[PDB]
Formats: structure tokens, sequence, C-alpha cells
């Protein structure tokens, strides 16, 4: 009962963002938990530790604890959801490392357990995470084809990950210069972002707009960064002012290029700053 209280408590904190507070709570839940009984209750104690480690970015316990779950979870066959959530944890951290073949061989697990159990919803996440790490490994055909494979069914459930798919399909696509197919996939998820108010990746398709689909309007990619920047989305600005300035070096545009690689590391430092 005593550990019940502490454990509630630190999702409870975790619910409000207190991460400090949650951890904290967590921390004696855990010493607590000397007195545990199934092993699926520390299971999903642990799986809980993992994921607010995963949040504050601190990728070796989060791996620790994600991993402590899913040894567990792995074993009893009715807690298939659980296992590849725990492997999602994992390969989300091993993402932050840019461990992305590591990652993909996680993600490629949860794909044939979503699909010897059925799970559609989960069947989608994997197809669209395998994709996501395939794009990393610029295996961009194999990224293209289990993207639309993700597409299918989040079409159908209507759900949010449909914008992001449509956006990494674009990019993928356009990266290959695959240029009048990734302009389907960008109308098409630039209106479900706007219809959506999904102001980030209205934001977002507007960087792929000015890099690939009006002639050359740069602007539009500043602007969509300024937009970013605004709302303290430093990773986002990091990574993607990196492909931008890569894109511009590839061009030959080293003024352009310079201009981006300044940008991400002053949202680089943004980060370490909190
Ligand atoms: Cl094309």
């Amino acid at each position: 009962l005593e550990y019940y209280f502490y454990f509630f408590k630190g999702m409870y904190e975790f619910r409000r963002k207190e991460l400090i507070s949650a951890i904290s709570a967590y921390r004696i839940a855990e010493s607590k938990l000397s007195e545990v009984e199934d092993e699926i209750e520390k299971a999903e104690f642990f799986f809980k530790v993992s994921y607010v480690y995963y949040y504050m970015k601190q990728t070796y316990f989060s791996m620790n604890y994600a991993n402590r779950a899913l040894k567990i979870f792995r074993e009893y066959e009715e807690y298939a959801v659980q296992t590849v959530r725990c492997q999602f944890i994992v390969a989300g951290n091993l993402i932050d490392s840019l461990e992305y073949e590591r990652a993909l061989e996680q993600f490629l697990k949860s794909l044939e357990i979503s699909k010897e159990s059925n799970i559609e919803h989960l069947i989608a996440m994997s197809h669209m995470n395998i994709g996501i790490c395939y794009d990393e490994l610029k295996e961009y055909k194999k990224a293209s084809q289990h993207l639309i494979l993700a597409l299918e069914i989040f079409e159908k459930s209507k759900h949010s990950f449909l914008t992001k798919t449509l956006f990494t399909l674009t990019y993928v696509e356009a990266k290959q210069q695959n240029y009048n197919v990734a302009l389907i996939y960008f109308r098409k998820g630039r209106f479900i972002a706007d219809k959506s108010d999904d102001k980030e990746y209205s934001a977002k398709f507007k960087i792929l707009e000015g890099l690939f689909f009006s002639d050359g309007e740069t602007q539009l990619i500043k602007n969509a960064f300024s937009y970013l920047a605004s709302r303290k989305m430093f990773a986002d600005v990091e990574n993607f002012s990196i492909e931008v300035a890569d894109y511009f070096h590839e061009q030959g545009n080293l003024m352009l290029s310079n201009e981006y690689y300044r940008m991400s590391i002053e949202a680089r430092r943004k980060i370490k700053k909190g």
C-alpha cells in the first residue's frame, strides 16, 4: 500500500510535469518495492520510471529501466502491448544516441509482435518508426515502403501520426529527387497539418516548401525556424537546420550553409541551457 502511494504520486507529478518530484517519488517507491509481489507490477513500475527518464533525455537510466521491464514483459504473452512499448522506449533512447541501426532492430521486433497479435495501431507505429530509421540510414526505398504501410492504417484511423508520416514520406521522396511524387505528399500533409491546427508540422512543411517546392523561397525556411524557435523546439531547430545546412553545402551555397550551421550551434546551446 505504501509503495503504491509513492508510485501513484510519481505518475501524478509526471502528469503535472514536475519531473524532479516524479523521479524523487519513484526513487523511494523503488526502495519500498522490496515488498512487491507480482513480476508484472514491478515491470509496470520500471516502465514508468524509464519513461520519465526518457522525457529528461537521461538516456542511460531510461534504457536501463526499459530493458528490466522488457526482459519481464516478453514472457507473459498476454502483455504484447507493454512489450512493444518497452521496445519503443529502448529504440527511442537508441535514436537519441544516433544508434539508428540498433534502433531499427528494436522496431523490427516490434513489428513482428504487433503483427502476430493483430494490434493495428502498433503495426502502423512500428512501420512509421522503421521508416524513420531507414531515412536516417539513407535507405530511402525501404523507408518509403514502410511509411506508406503506416500511411494506409493512419489514414483510415485519422490518428495524429498521419501528419508526421506524410511529412517524413514527403522529405524521403524529395531526398531521392522524386519531386513530383513528393509534391503530392507535400500538399496532402500541409493540408492535414493546417486543418488539425498542427502549427508545428505547418512550419515544418514550410521548410520543405522553401527547400523543394517553391522557386527557392528561402525566407520560408527562415520564418519556419523562427516559429519553431519561438516555441522552444530547439531539437527540431538543431536537427532541421543541419539538414538545411548540408543541402546548401551540396549545392555550393556556402554562405547560406554557414548561416544554418551557425543556427544549429545556437539551438544546441539553448538545449544545454534548458
Ligand atoms: Cl517524381
